[PDB]
């Protein structure tokens, strides 16, 4: 009774979130739990690949988005079921997440409301051949069904790192002539690096930028100031996708909350 | 051709830095690493440890300092190699490690250098029945081989969490008049916690508290100010770990060194 979980190389704090929650179900249900990590060498995929089948798991939960087809395939193949977590890996299979466009669209309903028009989406937007932009494009649709325009729409990052916030606002705008006042940060750590970014020049969060996250994790209390914050379950997407093996395709959404604090100015004052 | 790597539950993000390290020789030798959580429960701890000898490993990797003795002994009696990592957990086996007397006793003295008399350890500090309070112990020897006294040693905490930092200052000791002018971090979340209490309460670091951490990771970094920080090799004590056994066919401890980063947040009084 073994479970596998694939965990990417380079991941947010998120991954030992979900899996404090997948450890809590397998424990209580007579399984454990093998941790694996995934890089982007086909090679050593493969390796990492047969040492799930030979272990013999009965279940594979995914956590990348930047799976293999094959890899999936195969263990589908080999009667294993595969799970995807935070994202929707292939439709062949079921998926516990939290609704990318509902986070998304919660953010943009706040910030309208706080009196901002001119918004940036800073952190992974980038466009590629094989991964969906689903931020970018949560973004850009929740600004024109508010009725905002593409001068509205500000976009910049290729991934969710410290440096990518950090760079945003000073190799990708100027500083001193920012052309939006709030900026929707794709990870918790892009808002770290924003604020970080703001402070060094002489800047303060939020009079000279407001800033939300995605995610909700401890960086947004340690913070100052606090995060404003979608907040994931990322416990409970864990304990329900374990939960939904043992019961045994779907996608099963776990609720968000905004979670206001220090980092938002309201441009109606 | 599989190694096994035991990770606490509960743990600071050091545990990540290792396993880049190890996973890093295990590719380059054709092993495989599967990595496996412990939780204080004896039963739990029980069912991995059928999980690790029906894997066939060749090799577990010990990173906690709370391993049950009886897991070792079974392991080592089923011909599987088990190495500790940071911390050196039994005689019976080789260790991996920062030396931990000489981190201590460069910041303390570094911290003495730089005019710090009175000086807080905040973090682990607590004493129990069965493991050593290595830090409490090597910074008490440390300042009093360089000749202070009790006055000026002060302890809190019983972890590495932000929320001890935090709470050391504010309901631990008087903020407004701190027996102490620095403060030794077991941990960098500590030293953010401390820097975070400071700044809630009208204070600021390093004019009103000196800091440094141990293990250097990313918060040292996005820290205001920056943290100077002794930083842990981990990465190198997870390739050591590695190579140890490839290399083996007795026990040793072999030291990974370390050193002192000097950044924003320490204040010389002199
Ligand atoms: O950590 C930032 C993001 O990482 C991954 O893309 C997850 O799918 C997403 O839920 C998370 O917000
Ligand atoms: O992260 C704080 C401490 O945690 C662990 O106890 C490690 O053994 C030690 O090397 C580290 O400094």
């Amino acid at each position: 009774r073994v479970v596998g979980v694939v965990v990417p190389l380079i991941h947010t704090n998120f991954a030992d979130e979900i899996i404090k929650g997948l450890y809590e179900t397998t424990i209580s249900s007579g399984y454990e739990l093998l941790i694996t990590y995934l890089d982007e060498d086909e090679d050593h995929q493969y390796q990492v690949f047969q040492t799930l089948l030979s272990r013999q798991v009965g279940a594979v939960f995914m956590l990348s988005l930047d799976i293999p087809s094959w890899m999936i395939d195969k263990l589908l193949e080999e009667q294993i079921s595969v799970i995807s977590l935070t994202a929707l890996l292939s439709e062949q299979i079921s998926a516990v997440t939290s609704n990318e466009f509902e986070m998304m669209n919660s953010i943009v309903d706040y910030l309208i409301d706080m009196g901002h028009k001119n918004i940036a989406l800073v952190g992974d937007t980038k466009l590629t051949t094989n991964i969906s932009s689903t931020r970018r494009t949560n973004f850009i649709k929740s600004m024109t069904d508010h009725n905002l325009a593409y001068e509205n729409i500000f976009l910049y990052g290729n991934d969710h790192s410290y440096e990518t916030g950090y760079t945003s606002v000073t190799t990708g705008y100027d500083i001193n002539q920012l052309p939006f006042t709030a900026a929707i940060a794709t990870a918790d750590m892009v808002g770290q690096g924003l604020i970080n970014a703001m402070s060094d020049h002489g800047k303060t969060v939020p009079e000279d930028l407001s800033i939300v996250t995605i995610d909700g994790l401890q960086q947004t209390e340690i913070a100052r100031p606090k995060l404003t914050t979608v907040k994931q379950d990322f416990p409970e997407i864990g304990r329900i996708a374990m939960q939904l093996f043992l019961d045994s395709p779907q996608i099963i959404y776990i609720p968000t909350e905004l979670i206001q604090r220090d980092s938002v100015l309201n441009l109606n004052s």
